[PDB]
């Protein structure tokens, strides 16, 4: 649950990771 919450922070992550 709160899959739309927790992926979402995946993303910003991605953003500048690398």
């Amino acid at each position: 649950a709160l899959d739309k919450l927790k992926e979402f922070g995946n993303t910003l992550e991605d953003k500048a990771r690398e």
